[PDB]
C-alpha cells in the first residue's frame, strides 16, 4: 500500500522523531485494520508551506493570523 | 491536514467498515502525533486493481498467484 | 502545469459537462493568475466513492 | 473536495497573494459548478523545480530557453 | 521510489500485458539511472476517464472527436 | 499522460542530468507501449528528505544506516 500525508509544518514540527512516529503509526494502521504486509507498505510526508495550503478558500497562514 | 492511501483490493474488502475504520485511525493518529484539528483533517482512499499496482517490478496480481 | 481534482459525486453530479467546465475553469484560472501556457495545462478530475472519502475522522457515506 | 496545484515558479511567481488568488478562485470554482461545501475544501500547491518538471521529453528548464 | 501513472483508456489499451511492461519498464529505468533498489520500487497506474482528463482546457474526449 | 516519480535523494543525487535522463526515459516508455504523444506528456519529480519517506515502518534515513 501507498500513504501520502500533506501537512503544514507548525511549531518547529513535524520532528523527524515525530514523522517517524506517522511512518510507523500508519504503517501499523493497515496492518491492524486490514492486515496489509507492513513490509510492503510505503509512506510519504509532503510538508507544505502555510502559503501553499488552502482551506474553505484561504491559506493557512491567513488563517492563523487570526 | 491531507491523507491519501492507495490499496489494492482483496477478499472481498476492504469493507465500508474497514474502510471508516481507516479514516478514524489515521485522523486519530494526526490528532494524537501532532495535536492537528481533526476537524480539518482529509482522508481519501483510493482502491488499485491488482494489474495495476506494482511492487519490485511485478504486478500485485502475479505476486498473489 | 498540473491540476488534481478529488471530489465525491452526488445528485448526478458532476455530469460529463460540469467535468468539462472544471477543466476550463481551472484551465482559465492559472492563465489569468499566472499566465501560463494553456495549452499546457493538465487536469485530472477523479471522483471518490462516499465511504472512501473523509472528513473530521468519518466518511462523505455518514455524513 | 481536494485540489492539489503542482506548477513551476517564474519570474518570481506565485507570489503569497497569487498563491491566495488560486486557492480562492479554485474554491469558488467547485462552489460554483457542483455548489460543494466550500469550508470543506482543501487546496494544495506545490512548487516545482525547472529541472524537476518535464514535458514533450525535455524538462521546463530548457523549453523556457527557447 | 514511488511511481504514479496516470493515463486514459484508449482502444482496449492498456492491456494487464501493458501495464506489467509500464512496472517492469519504470522500474528498470529506476535502476539503470540511480541504481534504486528494484524491490522498494512502487508503482500505480491510474486510468482515468477521457471525460476527467483534460489537456489545454479541453477533455481527452472532446480533444478526440 | 502525466507520471509522478517519488525519490530520496543520495551521494550527490539525483542530478539535473539524471532527472533529465528520468523525463526522456518514462517518455519513451509511455511512447513506446501505448504510442502515447510525446508533446502531451508531462513528468514530475519529487525529491523527498529522507526523513519524510518510509517503507516497512522505518524512515529511509534510517534504513540507510545499515548497508
Amino acid at each position: 500500500p501507498f500513504i501520502n500525508i500533506k501537512l503544514v509544518p507548525e511549531n518547529g514540527g513535524p520532528t523527524n522523531e515525530q514523522k517517524q512516529q506517522l511512518i510507523e503509526g500508519v504503517s501499523d494502521l493497515m496492518v491492524k485494520v486490514l492486515n496489509k504486509n507492513k513490509a510492503s507498505i510505503v509512506v510519504i510526508i509532503d510538508e507544505v508551506d502555510s502559503n501553499n495550503y488552502g482551506l474553505g478558500g484561504e491559506s493557512v497562514h491567513h488563517l492563523r493570523q487570526k
